[PDB]
């Protein structure tokens, strides 16, 4: 789904340490990692952003959290963990296409950037 | 929705600068803002943590944040935001009650936290 780097991972056409895959999402190690674990998790559909989701693509965005949820478990993160979305410029989004940043392994700081 | 200080919030019983609210969450300004723009998104159904979120809830996740991004707009973030969800002590999860943190206003930096 997409134009960008995370379209071409979605076809296969680039490798990824994928971590886990459905029809509608896909999760994957952060090639540039911030913690001991750093882990993205993708709609397959392609919403360039946050800001621009659909209110019907609400229970496709709770998903990207639940599997979140669950890759963190299967990783190890028993001592916990942030999730991360960034919008736009100030946010700090590398790529436009929406994707659900998971960091643990190590004490995550306030502020949050 | 709980045993917590959103659970005060939630019943009214103790004020807070409300942004907006339906029957399934509230969202406010934090009073203790780390950035211009900072609010909190909370289901009024009391999750204590995201760890422990169940399949059913994840149409509510979502709305979350379907609502945060709306808010966002509404207080004039034109320029981008982040949002954050803590989980336990790694995370920085200070109180046990799901919350979906927005914060802009700023450049926000890399990592987060």
């Amino acid at each position: 789904g997409g134009d960008t780097i995370f379209g071409k991972i979605i076809r296969k056409e680039i490798p990824a340490k994928i971590i886990f895959e459905d029809d509608r999402c896909l999760a994957f190690h952060d090639i540039s990692p911030q913690a001991p674990t750093h882990f993205l998790v993708i709609p397959k559909k392609h919403i360039s952003q946050i800001s621009v989701a659909e209110d019907d693509d609400e229970s496709l965005l709770g998903h990207l959290m639940i599997v979140g949820k669950k890759c963190a478990a299967d990783l190890g993160l028993n001592k916990g963990y942030r999730m991360v979305v960034n919008e736009g410029s100030d946010g700090g989004q590398s790529v436009y296409h929406v994707h659900l940043h998971v960091l643990g392994g190590r004490q995550m700081h306030w502020p949050p950037g």
